């Protein structure tokens, strides 16, 4: 990992453990996406594109030559920057336990935020689809504490109409999980072994598979942490990676408005 | 598998495997008859009849010597075609993994429901006979959610008058099975460790066992695929087999008229 | 090279034979650009884009996160059909040597001249850059058969100005060479070794360096020969590659203008 300027930073090696064990945590906690999706191994630094398949025709009809360029999807890079101050920093080698780091966790949100709008409703000039955008995979819902048990029997049904099995999961906001509250293992008998998760992203619920190889994600670089600068005598560190996302089939999902 | 032109075709294996894993779900999810009825084994593709054991005397009485025709069930063959175009199956080799096959799911739907409704009703050219033709098993219930429990019961007294005995399931249609849903376990455990089964195509619910040697199904070939033509740019393919199915006992059989 | 569908025409292997190394030895005599420029391996079919290096971002100033797209280079595929009748291809295994092929040379010579006119002008719909679009690289010559024995040490003095070094070609107009024919061994003395090649495809002379890895060629897939359909008694075949150039140094190349 020669690119990120580590060896050129003045700090010791177990504030390095610090940072990258503090950030660890609030990243396994706050990406809700990661959990059903599929992830395609790391690839390196410089990949560029993603290969569809298909094949734009150019030329005109009357030519004895013809031609036409093929077609990709490009990668997104990203980059986030903050300053931590060195006295601070410094008192942990004295013995101080509970340093104070309170700049890293604010853009540490919102990294995770920027990635699951991104998954969640796409973005067009790179040209990706959002799972909110395949409409017409509707059905209806209700409110009272019953109706709840029959969506999920009905969206079963249209499961089992195609070849879509294996085991099932439901994908919630978290206010409206308060009403249906007072039975939980009826859900969880009729989703046969499924499991519910809560999100305060999306304001409806929506039902999905688990079976593989659906919903893939292509990484270039996972999210690492390196050096920049110095200022005066706050020091200056940077967060990055290079990702796209890809949706299969548009059968294994159903949206329940309510 | 000579007779089935597969060497033929102008398509690389890959896309041979690509058909075959994609018909082969919906095979598995759409065919509700295979679940309890026994199977007996494959005979090959020129077995022509099945033997009952009777015999039919058309001599006179009168007579020194006597003759009589003996007596057969006649299998049933099916074939199927469609049409597949050659640039979207040629567009998997560059690389694309959602390919298009839009036709073939259309008729591998209305094979499986051929096959159920000859299963559930008979067709009387063939001479066979259906499981809602057996009539005099009848019972009656209600539709208060509690009905049903009582109606388990009054038909496993009538099992166990004979000698039928061994696992349960029952079978009942999708649109009922909503009023009876807020109580599952009772019922499940008054089957004594039973299941049940959710179905589109009858318009009531029925009561069997599981033990084994009750209903029977003769295959001689089983579901395939092959090549029959090349039109102009897009290859033509089909799908077939032959069977016939026989029900042994009348008695392991409860039909519960709502 | 299963994708290319050889074993599906009505053709003994012999004929095979013939028609590729017929084909062969006009693509070794009429790629012109082939002798100098250098050429990268082959990757495979469905390679689609190649990396440059830069990034481009489109986000605005004053946000918490910063994101880019990576650019790239898409490559180009072209494909060309022809037909060729079966009786005159079927007179090669009674004995005669002098088969009839006479619509395989003809599109044989167009698709070459389509590459070097990309290669030497470029197309602007891929965004490529052709050898004569760098105008700044030029100097002045004459008509009199010494004027260009003067030019050629006036070029090398630029080289020698900068880092290139190494042997030294010219490349010039076929009619042009006709004035200052009488006098060969002093062109190539002060070349210092050097090679002539002369040309139909540009109107003027210019001088390259052929140390090595100034000129790259990117390559997917070799020129091939395959099989498409047959009509009523004319076989159908066709020829395709998918390739893209790249210009590194801008300065290890002089245009002498007239
Ligand atoms: C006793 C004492 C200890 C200090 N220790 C540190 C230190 O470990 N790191 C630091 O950046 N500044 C430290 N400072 C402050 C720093 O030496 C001084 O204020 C500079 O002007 C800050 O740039 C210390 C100051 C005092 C009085
Ligand atoms: C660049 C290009 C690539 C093509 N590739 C294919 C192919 O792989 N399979 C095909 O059936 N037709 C292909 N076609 C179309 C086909 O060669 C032509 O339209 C015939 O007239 C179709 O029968 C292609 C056409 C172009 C311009
Ligand atoms: C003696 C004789 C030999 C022939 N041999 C060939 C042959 O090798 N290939 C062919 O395509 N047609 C051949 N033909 C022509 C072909 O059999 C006939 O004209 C069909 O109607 C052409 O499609 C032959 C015709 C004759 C009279």
């Amino acid at each position: 990992m020669e690119f990120l300027k580590r060896s050129f930073a003045p700090l010791t090696e177990k504030q390095w453990q610090e940072i990258d064990n503090r950030a660890r945590e609030i990243f396994k906690t706050q990406l809700y996406g990661r959990k059903f999706v599929d992830v395609e191994g790391p690839y390196g630094w410089e990949y560029a594109a993603h290969p569809l398949g298909e094949v734009e025709v150019l030329s005109d009809e009357n030519e004895v030559v013809k031609w036409g360029l093929r077609k990709s999807l490009p990668l997104i890079e990203l980059r986030a920057t903050f300053t931590l101050d060195l006295w601070e920093l410094d008192n942990l080698e004295r013995g101080k336990p509970n340093v104070d780091l309170s700049s890293l966790e604010e853009t540490v949100r919102k990294v995770a935020e920027f990635e699951d709008e991104v998954i969640f409703r796409g973005c067009e000039k790179s040209g990706v689809k959002g799972l909110l955008s395949f409409e017409e995979r509707k059905i209806e819902c209700g409110s009272t504490p019953k109706d709840l048990l029959e969506a999920i029997v009905r969206a079963l049904s249209i499961f089992s109409k195609d070849g879509i099995e294996g085991p099932y999961t439901l994908v919630i906001n978290t206010d409206r999980w308060i009403n249906f509250l007072d039975d939980e293992k009826r859900v969880e008998e009729c989703l046969r072994g499924g499991k519910i998760i809560t999100t305060p992203r999306i304001e409806d619920a929506l039902v999905v598979s688990e079976r593989g190889g659906d919903f893939k994600l292509i990484l270039g670089q996972d999210l690492s942490i390196g050096y920049e600068d110095r200022e005066k005598d706050a020091v200056r560190l940077f967060i990055t990676e290079t990702f796209t996302f890809q949706v299969v089939n548009p059968e294994a999902l159903i949206l329940l408005k309510f």
